[PDB]
């Protein structure tokens, strides 16, 4: 956890999101608080 940025794509990789989805959810998520919002709905929904 040393940027939101890579480290929610490493996160979201690992985990397994569908295909691709995570590597949008990339340029959508801007702001730290988009990433966590957005992070949190993506791992909670695929939980």
């Amino acid at each position: 956890l040393k940027n939101a940025x890579e480290d929610a794509i490493a996160e979201l990789k690992k985990a397994g999101i569908t295909s691709d989805f995570y590597f949008n959810a990339x340029n959508k998520a801007k702001t730290v608080e988009e990433v966590n919002a957005l992070x949190n709905e993506i791992l909670k929904a695929h939980a």
